[PDB]
């Protein structure tokens, strides 16, 4: 049955909420980014109304086979009716497509939802600015102080700088990134930029690509291996086994793999910097793990919560035990006291 922190009180909708069948009273789902966590239950033969971005909507018609008749994308940063209810959607700082929504309840209660995020400053000079919010159902994944990371320009900066300097000892060396979902595309879309190369791929995740609307994307990637010196994988082959494989495969074009695995965050955050990370090597084979994360850090998050004052907060992340559900009230109140609203 669909959970409560999936219903927006006072309407007929829910968000995120595909997986449940037909939830009693909902009359608009919304979709905040294409994560199958998120979209798990939609397909062709859905037939009620999505609503969602552009992008989103893009990759719901092409990957999933919704039909059209039932993809409702809406513009970003711009007031919308839905169902006889105002609603903006906003940038969300996590995925090609993603988005916050913000509903203005008709008795005047105005709420947020976060979907997935990673909270920026710039999210203060948006529309949120304007309005003050009663309710905030909040991504909570990395909501504990352990969580530090560093910034993606600082994580990019240190790729590049790896990946050219090998590149330029050993021209015969091969890039590596491994991928799962949409998602942190600026790692590989980076290093194929200071190498003079395209970036190659399977069929399908050209095609997932082709849906982002990214700028000059036909210049970037390709599905031309043999012309490409980054090559993108599943992230279940990145190790030594697959990455020896995979290397057999290019026909001794190649003696060498360099490899990234990009990860949210790894315990080796709380001893060491970016400067410092090292890869794991067998051979000819070397693998990064490097922390670009697009959620919050508990910093970050903290920062965001205390400039919006929201008077309650429902968290969607880690919400399945009663120890991270205590954890997590804890520094809600914290974080209330210390900014004394
Ligand atoms: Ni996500």
């Amino acid at each position: 049955t669909c959970p409560f922190y999936k219903k927006i009180p006072g309407t007929g909708f829910t968000v995120d909420a595909f997986q449940y069948g037909v939830v009693e009273g909902c009359t608009a789902y919304f979709l905040t980014h294409f994560h199958s966590d998120h979209y798990a239950g939609l397909s062709k033969h859905f037939t009620f109304p999505v609503y969602c971005s552009e992008i989103t909507g893009n990759l719901l018609k092409n990957k999933l086979h919704v039909q059209e008749q039932y993809i409702h994308p809406l513009p970003l940063d711009t007031e919308c009716i839905v169902n006889g209810v105002k609603v903006v959607l906003l940038d969300a700082n996590h995925c090609p497509g993603a988005v916050m929504i913000l509903f203005y309840l008709p008795n005047g209660t105005v709420i947020l939802h976060t979907g997935d995020f990673r909270a920026d400053p710039s999210m203060e000079r948006s529309l949120l600015a304007d309005q003050k919010v009663h309710m905030l159902y909040l991504d909570t994944t990395y909501c504990s102080p352990e969580y530090t990371f560093p910034s993606q320009q600082e994580v990019i900066r240190f790729a590049i700088n790896t990946a050219f300097e090998a590149v330029t000892l050993n021209p015969h060396a091969l890039v590596v990134c491994g991928t799962y979902s949409i998602g942190k595309e600026k790692v590989f879309l980076a290093i194929a930029d200071v190498l003079g190369s395209k970036v190659g791929m399977s069929q399908e995740k050209y095609k997932t690509l082709q849906c982002l609307n990214i700028p000059e994307i036909n210049s970037l990637i390709t599905t031309d291996m043999c012309s490409s010196l980054v090559h993108l994988l599943p992230m279940m082959q990145i190790n030594f086994k697959g990455l020896q494989s995979h290397l057999k495969k290019c026909g001794g074009k190649y003696n060498q793999i360099l490899a990234f695995r990009p990860t949210g965050w790894t315990h080796s955050n709380k001893f060491t910097r970016i400067a410092d990370v090292i890869p794991q090597t067998k051979g000819n084979i070397s693998i990064y793990g490097i922390p670009y994360s697009e959620h919050s850090s508990y910093l970050e998050m903290k920062r965001f919560v205390q400039w919006l004052k929201p008077q309650k907060i429902i968290p969607t992340v880690n919400v399945g035990t009663w120890k991270s559900r205590s954890t997590m009230e804890k520094y809600f109140r914290e974080w209330k006291l210390e900014a004394g609203y």
